[PDB]
């Protein structure tokens, strides 16, 4: 029936991609340690977007801009 509940959709699956990640920070990163990268994997909680901009910066470190 069906009837006067309307909601929205909500699945739950949240997929997410940890091994992969892992891979492309080894490839991104080779310097880094598996233990940074998963390290800041966690300490950011599960986020690429941000896990990069940590890495990124790490690698870059206090220096020139260029660009």
């Amino acid at each position: 029936g069906s009837s006067g509940s309307s909601g929205r959709p909500a699945r739950q699956v949240r997929r997410l991609e940890f091994n992969q990640a892992m891979d492309d920070f080894k490839t991104m990163f080779p310097n880094m340690d598996y233990d940074i990268i998963e390290c800041v994997l966690r300490a950011n909680s599960g986020a690429v977007d941000a896990t990069i901009d940590q890495l990124l910066q790490m690698n870059l470190e206090s220096g020139p801009s260029s660009g």
